[PDB]
């Protein structure tokens, strides 16, 4: 059984340190919210970035905190006019029996407004 975990975070400027710092806090928050203390049961982690972020790869931040053995891949998000700018999104594929409705998803900074749970 595989369960996806979603995260999203915004940054203020397209600079390498900000992109890396934002991604670190997002990943560690996604892990802590779901009680994952080890990287061994992540099948893969996929990142997307909006078009206005280009100075650093978000996967770089994942290697920094020691995910060297976790398969990573990054891509570009769709440039919908008026959409929230400067957003890094994460999809982590987690080997777990945890039910879909019990998995915790993490949205930070201005990305709070993207939460699918809000009515």
């Amino acid at each position: 059984m595989v369960r996806g975990i979603r995260g999203a975070i915004t940054v203020n400027s397209d600079t390498p340190t900000s992109i890396i710092i934002a991604t670190i806090l997002l990943l560690e928050k996604m892990l802590e919210a779901n009680g994952i203390q080890s990287y061994e049961e992540l099948a893969a982690v996929i990142f997307t970035v909006t078009e206005d972020l280009t100075s650093a790869f978000p996967a770089e931040a994942a290697r920094q905190i020691g995910m060297h053995r976790v398969p990573l891949l990054s891509a570009r998000e769709v440039p919908v006019p008026g959409s929230l700018p400067r957003v890094i999104r994460v999809l982590a594929l987690w080997n777990t029996d945890t039910p879909q409705d019990r998995v915790r998803h993490v949205y930070l900074s201005e990305a709070v407004r993207l939460r699918p749970d809000l009515e």
